[PDB]
C-alpha cells in the first residue's frame, strides 16, 4: 500500500465456509502490504475455527503479521502504531454496522519485531453466526479491512 489502509478481498467464501462445515481446516493468507512507501510490511492471516475445537469454535480468526520489508534497514525497531482490523458490512453505506476491533502495538511481543526468516490479533474475531445477522458476505465475497498509523517518535 501507499497511504495506510488496505483492503483484503476474500472470494470463493462459499467454498471456505462448507469446507469448516465439514470439518475440514482452513486458513487464509492474505498479500503483504506496506503501511507506507518509507514503512513496515505487513500481511494477515485469517482462520475458520472447527465446530469440533473445544476453545473458539465456529469463530473467526485474525491475525497480524510482519514480513521483511525494502525499507527495513532504514526503519526503527520494533513496530509501534495502532491498528484497525474490520470485517466490512457491504451494506449500503448510510446503514453499515461494520465488526471491528482496534489494537496498539507491543513492542515486548516478537510479534512486532524485526523479521529474519508468529502474529498476533483475535482468536475470537468473529463468531460465523455473526455473517448471517447482517451483509457481510457479497458476491461471494468478504472484505477485511486493515488501517494503520505509524508512530515514528522515538519516545
Amino acid at each position: 500500500q501507499c497511504n495506510g489502509i488496505y483492503i483484503w478481498k476474500i472470494g470463493n467464501f462459499g467454498m471456505h465456509l462448507k469446507c469448516q462445515e465439514e470439518e475440514k481446516p482452513v486458513v487464509i493468507h492474505s498479500p503483504g502490504f506496506y503501511t507506507g512507501k518509507p514503512g513496515y510490511k505487513l500481511c494477515m492471516r485469517l482462520h475458520l475455527q472447527l465446530p469440533t475445537a473445544q476453545r473458539c469454535a465456529n469463530y473467526i480468526s485474525l491475525f497480524v503479521h510482519t514480513m521483511q520489508g525494502e525499507y527495513d534497514s532504514h526503519l526503527p525497531w520494533p513496530f509501534q502504531g495502532t491498528i484497525r482490523l474490520t470485517i466490512l458490512d457491504q451494506s449500503e453505506a448510510p446503514v453499515r454496522q461494520n465488526h471491528e476491533e482496534i489494537m496498539d502495538a507491543k513492542p515486548e511481543l516478537l510479534a512486532f519485531q524485526r523479521p529474519t526468516i508468529k502474529g498476533f490479533g483475535y482468536v475470537t474475531f468473529m463468531h460465523l453466526e455473526a455473517l448471517r445477522q447482517r451483509t457481510f458476505i457479497k458476491d461471494d465475497t468478504l472484505l477485511v479491512r486493515c488501517e494503520v498509523s505509524t508512530r515514528f517518535d522515538l519516545e
